[PDB]
């Protein structure tokens, strides 16, 4: 409660300058201290579901040996906008692991949709999240229909708190077996799309993995991350934004600034 009260005023100023709503939940996994701002509100997931998608693939790989090596072939009709890796292998195919890495590290849309199909669609990913104790997450649609980000629409949303809680379980807790857990961490650490978001608030000598999302309407974009400061326990945090008007633009700088405030609220110098 004390740290949440500590950052309420700066968060309100930040979201008023942004012109929308900012949702943050940050957890110090050492002390258990947390910072919350709109942490229970629903925000569109956008591409941030793709991280949980790769975790679901890894969970299944614990039950099905060789799943990660399975080649997947696809047609030109799979190549929806922003498929930067999968479009280069259209004439060849890619493995499940390569699709997962592309979905996490390049936010590749075709890769995400192909893996969603393997897992039974949006309801299958939602079922995985329920299995780890997340009752908030819901995926309803595919890329790119899930970007609609309609105000008040619960489809394809979660809350910052639920995102952080599930991310902790999958990267630091026991939701995945140790080898799969480290693979998930390694994919997040290799993400290329988040340099202007949470990472922009993280000192160079701290390890960080993240997954971004950008819906492109209603000022809606996000990032979640696990941060390993040196000499203390890791921090898990989620930063989500939205705004009232369809033509409102998202802001990467606002996401980075919100991450800075969350870390400052936890007393993590850096
Ligand atoms: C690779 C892929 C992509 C999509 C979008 C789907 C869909 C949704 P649609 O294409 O019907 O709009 C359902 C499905 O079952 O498989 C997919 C596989
Ligand atoms: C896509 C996916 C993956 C897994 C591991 C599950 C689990 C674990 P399961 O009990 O099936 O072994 C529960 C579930 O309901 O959905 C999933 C969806
Ligand atoms: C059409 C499109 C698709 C994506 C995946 C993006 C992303 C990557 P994401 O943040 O969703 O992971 C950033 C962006 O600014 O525009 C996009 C536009």
């Amino acid at each position: 409660h004390m740290l949440t009260n500590l950052v309420a005023e700066p968060f309100a100023k930040l979201e008023q300058d942004f012109g929308g709503s900012i949702g943050v939940y940050a957890m110090d996994t050492g002390s258990g201290a947390t910072v919350s701002y709109r942490a229970e509100e629903r925000f569109p997931l956008c591409s941030s579901f793709k991280g949980f998608l790769a975790a679901a693939v890894l969970a299944r790989s614990q039950q099905q040996a060789g799943l990660l090596d399975t080649p997947i072939r696809y047609g030109k009709n799979a190549l929806v906008p922003w498929s930067p890796i999968s479009e280069k292998y259209l004439t060849t195919g890619m493995t499940v692991a390569e699709l997962s890495a592309a979905a996490v590290q390049y936010s590749d849309n075709a890769a995400a949709n192909l893996l969603l199909k393997e897992l039974g669609g949006p309801a299958g990913l939602t079922a995985f999240m329920r299995s780890i104790g997340d009752t908030t997450f819901r995926l309803d649609r595919w890329e790119l229909e899930l970007n609609s980000a309609i105000p008040g629409d619960a489809r394809d949303t979660s809350s910052p708190r639920a995102v952080t809680e599930s991310l902790q379980k999958l990267t630091l807790g026991s939701a995945l077996a140790a080898p799969q857990r480290q693979q998930f961490v390694d994919w997040l650490k290799g993400n290329t799309t988040g340099n202007h978001r949470i990472r922009a608030a993280v000192p160079a000598d701290w390890a960080v993995g993240d997954k971004t999302g950008t819906c492109g309407v209603y000022g809606t974009a996000n990032d979640y991350a696990v941060v390993w400061p040196t000499g203390r326990a890791p921090i898990v945090l989620a930063v989500y934004t939205r705004a009232p008007n369809k033509d409102d633009k998202h802001s990467e700088a606002v996401i980075a600034a919100a991450a800075r405030l969350a870390l400052e609220g936890l007393g993590v110098n850096g």
